[PDB]
């Protein structure tokens, strides 16, 4: 079975229809279809007029502009608001009442075919759900604030927002069932799950969610001071940096293109974590997001969630802030480690600086190895950057959960990355191409393992999808996965080893109770993608 054209909210559309198997098993593949009208800069998304005919939803159009780590150039385009769709069909009859994955993947920097990360196809075949890929807007052009009324911003998140509307209004003529969506995400898309699953925009749309290595509640996730970087940003293009209403006028009027290469990432040596400087992300607009999300929880609780990170998560970013981690030859001092914590502890000055030192110094016997103080700078950003508030996240939604459940994870299948060094764990992102099923999809660059991780991770992602247990559904899975407890904080470790030992208890309790017991007390004083 295979579906014809499938009528949308616009108009109809086709896509093509590839044979799986001799058993008539497929897989009908649909791209580029829009799920709002070419949005206009700076303005939230609005639904795409309607069209006659057929929509040929053939291949993938453009994403939303964004830049390399060389910022030379963009990629993409500001028509971009696409969307993607993959559904596995059986012989008889076409799919129905599928469990629909959502997947939200996007960021303002790439470091590395581009479409590698928007593909379902393997996640969709192989647990039997339907997948869906699209665009938002990244970068200034998708996050640019000044804090009020002139600019709002949070344009990414109304655009991810209208695709799930889209999902939640049109997916069920692709065979899925519109309230068995579960929303899934790694980085700025594992943020962006959580916070839609936050704003009260969203209530009654998702069934499920999936954090990978993002959660609302990261520092970097929402923007204290949106408006500085609006500034900045507008100076750098020639905007009147005078009053608002005039600034966001000119934001909204200046080259897109000149406009995304002028949000920099500062790889040469800087006094704070590169992190500090990917500004563009969201704000509490006190609409879209109308509280901090610590505070928003109660919208969450009947999200079924899975939250969880990677083994040496901070590895990408601390080996920009300190390069040498990653040199087998150069070295790292105390005074390096020093540094590197003051920058990521501004906020309580020098004595949080001190605690933060003294704290990740102290495991370190007074004679630390390179490859010691090296690994201790990955677990301080792996830790602040996304450990402790994923920790925080899920015991937030446990605690506040009514009728969903709570799982967590920490994926910790070591890096095959030549250049990084010999001790490197999990590094930012590696988990994708698991998720994704690239060990089966393009299997030549993969080894037996790899296919056991990916065959692993699928199959808990999408028994999750479908019954908001990761142990049921479509697919068997290697290792019993139980929900998160707050007593026990109980974890999966994700690897090619899943067995009797795969569930853990307490990962790295002390550094979380350092960091909200002992820094939060003190005063205060002042083909990867990053960024939102």
């Amino acid at each position: 079975a295979k579906l014809g054209s499938v009528y949308t909210e616009g108009g109809f559309v086709e896509g093509v229809n590839k044979k799986l198997s001799l058993f008539g098993d497929s897989v009908d593949i649909f791209k580029g279809i829009p799920f709002a009208a070419a949005p206009k800069a700076l303005e939230k998304p609005e639904r795409h007029p309607g069209w006659q005919g057929t929509l040929k939803a053939k291949s993938f159009k453009k994403r939303c502009l964004q830049a390399t780590l060389t910022q030379d150039s963009t990629y993409g385009n500001e028509d971009c608001l696409y969307l993607n769709i993959w559904v596995p069909q059986g012989r008889k009859e076409v799919s129905h009442d599928l469990p629909v994955m959502i997947w939200i993947y996007g960021g303002a920097f790439l470091m590395g075919l581009s479409n590698y990360l928007y593909d379902g196809e393997e996640i969709a075949t192989r647990g039997n759900v339907i997948v869906v890929t699209f665009n938002y807007r990244v970068g200034p052009l998708g996050f640019l604030s000044t804090g009020d009324s002139n600019l709002p911003g949070n344009y990414g998140l109304w655009d991810q927002h209208m695709a799930i509307a889209w999902v939640k209004r049109n997916i069920e003529a692709f065979g899925g069932d519109p309230d068995q969506i579960t929303l899934f995400g790694e980085s700025a898309g594992g943020a962006s799950v959580s916070l839609q699953t936050l704003s009260p925009y969203n209530k009654g749309l998702i069934k499920r969610a999936i954090s990978q290595s993002g959660v609302g509640l990261c520092p970097w996730a929402i923007q204290q001071d949106p408006l500085f970087w609006a500034k900045r940003i507008a100076e750098k293009v020639g905007c009147p940096v005078d009053d608002t209403s005039k600034m966001a006028g000119c934001l909204k009027i200046t080259d897109p293109r000149a406009l995304t290469l002028a949000y920099k990432l500062p790889l040469g040596s800087t006094e704070y974590p590169k992190l500090h400087y990917l500004s563009f992300v969201p704000v509490i607009d006190g609409d879209f997001i109308p509280d901090d999300p610590v505070n928003l929880y109660a919208n969450a609780a009947d999200v079924d969630y899975i939250a969880g990170t990677n083994d040496m998560d901070g590895h990408l970013f601390v080996g920009m802030d300190v390069p040498a981690i990653n040199s087998n030859k150069q070295d790292v001092t105390e005074e390096d480690f020093y540094k590197l914590v003051s920058g990521l502890t501004v906020t309580k000055g020098l004595r949080g600086a001190q605690a933060t030192y003294e704290v990740y110094t102290e495991p370190w016997a007074q004679d630390s190895s390179q490859e010691t103080r090296k690994k201790t700078m990955v677990d301080l950003e792996t830790d602040i950057l996304f450990l402790i508030p994923t920790k925080i996240a899920v015991a937030q939604h446990k605690s506040h959960a009514k009728s969903a459940n709570t799982y967590t994870y920490l994926f910790s299948q070591p890096s095959r990355m030549p250049i990084y060094p010999k001790w490197m764990g999990a590094d930012h992102a590696d988990d994708l191409q698991y998720v994704f099923g690239k060990p089966f999809a393009t299997p030549l660059g993969y080894r037996a393992q790899d296919r056991t991780v990916s065959k692993a991770m699928i199959a808990y992602w999408t028994n999750f999808a479908r019954t908001g247990d990761p142990n049921t559904g479509h697919s068997t899975v290697p290792a019993n996965w139980d929900p998160y407890t707050l007593e026990d904080d109980n974890y999966l470790e994700i690897n090619k080893q899943m067995d009797s030992n795969s569930m853990k208890l307490h990962l790295r309790t002390n550094y979380l109770q350092f960091w909200t017991q002992t820094y939060q007390a003190l005063p205060t004083v002042t083909p990867v993608v990053i960024g939102f």
